[PDB]
């Protein structure tokens, strides 16, 4: 189908010189992608006319963000919710629930051998567990979409873009969209990264600020992310969402979640749900927290998936000077536009 | 303590003329020192006495030469060879571990506003960083020194003659002095002045070896400056190397460097720092090659602190006349007198 309209460039060397500043014991490679200049993984060029032109179904659900904006909450509501508060059904992964269209991107097949030494403990891996998740991740997300037989219902994560995927999808699916704070995103990406063993140990967050705002790490520019998004929150299909609104009225934002997807909960139902979602509780779900990886032995002592859940933290990171940038390039990004998030 | 024996003059009209035509618009102003009538930035007067009689320590260890004659090597071979070979703690900046004695005379104080009028860019300035530089450029060197407890070892780095410096300095301190055919000194200096924006965009190599060889460039007359080092080479306490003898046989130097210091390095020993030395691992070394200043805004496009790394390469930019007048004068500063160099 439809020929794939982007081109990519590598970076520069400022560009360059600062990625592998941050990221540069990570195997993984990045690439800019299209007209505005979203970092990709290398890797996300294989799949990338793919998914543009991926086949979509009229009982598809996406959800979608800039990554750390509260994916993870919605797709807990979002799947319970479609499928009848089911909750003892709800109690198998997440990742087992949802397709992850564009995680695959993040590992380099021609690399194998060198993802183990990003580890303190190479050695202490169980490795049945840890090659098959490397093999989960060399398939693209394209190929696991088209996997599910139309019997069954598509559950789809993605951190992509819209303009990476196929142009008025909306008129067959529902999405949907989470967006937050900048900041607060910066720190908990921050550590994500420290998480998984993305960033050089040697790294601290302020060199992490610099790479975000400045539109080099993961699918950044952050404020062209969400302001795809944003341009398309009318539409009957899409769903426009702050992560702080769940953090104000966890309520609210759940009977928006069924009104949206065509679903009547009563108050007790919502309530249910509600107490579901606690972030202690959640924190410690063994189907959402991803502590199933902590046993193959590729997360980080000190970091979890489900961190610490509260909004403004970000004041706690920033200095004087960061401060300020923050606050000009936010200035700058909502300078001749409605985008505006709640909590500012 | 000891007056300061020497006394200075201004250029006289003619000196000056050519000076100012080759590097008036670099706010900074020279002045003959002593005797022998050593070119010297005007700040460097201030500290002059102090440098003089600058208290020495039998730990001091001196890396010394004219410019542009292999001071960096010199530097990191002496710095590696007295710290065990501790490549690791090698990794910061050369500028942390040695002090640069008369590196504070090229700025003066009074003129700061001057020095960004210089740049192609002064807006694009990391002002705390470039003022940050020219606050440390205005610590006269001897400070510098004194500073340094008593238990650290002291690493100095400088390019003055030993008459400038204590008489008898060879009696407490080692130095390892390098020399290089003046001609390539000649070139890298020229590059190196273009660097860092000390000479005229409009004025080219021939003007520069004008300035260079009639003794009106920093820190010449270049042939005095030598036979200092020369006279003193039978000292237990001085190492006369040249620079061609590190791309002729870069073990050898090592081995000898080593000897000087006190250690006896096994030939693998040496053979780990003579890869360490590569021109091409050099030149990309972020803790040698000064390549942070780009960052700053205060280097040139272009050019590089660790630029070409070859002996000979004069005969690219002498013309038949200037080949011959170099002939001459190097002919009428060996005259009567057992200094030779390796390369001609
Ligand atoms: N039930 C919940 N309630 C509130 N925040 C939750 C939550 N479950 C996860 N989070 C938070 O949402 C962020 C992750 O979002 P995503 O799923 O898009 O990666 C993490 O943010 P913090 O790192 O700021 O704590 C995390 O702690
Ligand atoms: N590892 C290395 N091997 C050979 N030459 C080196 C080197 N590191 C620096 N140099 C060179 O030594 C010269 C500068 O000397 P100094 O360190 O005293 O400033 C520069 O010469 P060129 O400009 O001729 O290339 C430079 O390229
Ligand atoms: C929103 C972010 C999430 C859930 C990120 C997690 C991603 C995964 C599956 C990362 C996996 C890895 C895997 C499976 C192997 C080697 C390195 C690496 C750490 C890149
Ligand atoms: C052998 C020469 C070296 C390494 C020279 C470096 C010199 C310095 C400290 C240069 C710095 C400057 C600084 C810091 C500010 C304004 C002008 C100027 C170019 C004179
Ligand atoms: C501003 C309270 Hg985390
Ligand atoms: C002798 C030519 Hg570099
Ligand atoms: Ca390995
Ligand atoms: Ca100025």
């Amino acid at each position: 189908d439809l020929p794939f309209p982007y081109e990519f460039r590598e970076l520069n060397p400022e560009e360059d010189k600062l990625v592998k500043a941050n990221l540069g014991a990570f195997p993984t490679t990045y690439v800019k992608l299209g007209p505005k200049g979203y970092m990709v993984y290398r890797p996300y060029l294989k799949d990338a006319a793919n998914i543009y032109n991926m086949p979509l179904r009229p009982t598809d659900v996406f959800v979608a963000s800039y990554q750390r904006s509260g994916t993870t909450m919605t797709q807990e509501l979002v799947w319970l919710i479609e499928n009848d508060l089911n909750f003892e059904a709800a109690k198998t992964y997440m990742s087992l629930r949802y397709i992850y269209l564009d995680g695959f991107m993040i590992y380099d097949p021609e690399k194998q051998e060198e993802y183990n030494d990003i580890l303190p403990n190479p050695e202490n891996l169980d490795m049945e567990r840890y090659l098959g998740l490397l093999e989960y991740s060399s398939r693209p997300g394209s190929s696991l979409l088209a996997a599910v037989p139309p019997t069954e219902k598509r559950f789809v994560k993605t951190h992509l873009p819209l303009s990476l995927m196929p142009p008025n999808m909306l008129d067959t699916v529902k999405m949907v969209y989470l967006a937050r704070d900048p900041r607060d995103v910066a720190v908990s990406s921050f550590h994500h990264a420290r998480l998984l063993y993305l960033l050089n140990k040697q790294s601290n967050f302020k060199d992490f600020w610099e790479m975000f705002h400045r539109g080099l790490y993961t699918l950044t520019p952050y404020f062209e992310h969400v302001k795809e998004a944003w341009a398309k929150r009318h539409d009957p299909n899409m769903l426009f969402l702050f992560y702080e609104d769940y953090l104000k009225d966890l309520p609210g934002s759940i009977a928006r979640i069924a009104d949206f997807l065509g679903k009547k909960l009563s108050e007790e139902q919502i309530q249910r749900l509600s107490e579901h979602l606690n972030f202690e509780k959640f924190k410690n779900n063994g189907a959402v927290n991803m502590e199933d990886y902590r046993e193959i032995g590729i997360l980080a002592d000190g970091e979890h998936f489900i961190r610490k859940g509260k909004a403004g933290c970000w004041r706690d990171y920033f200095d004087e000077e960061m401060t300020k940038q923050a606050e000009k390039w936010i200035k700058d990004n909502l300078k001749d536009t409605d985008l505006r998030y709640p909590n500012m």
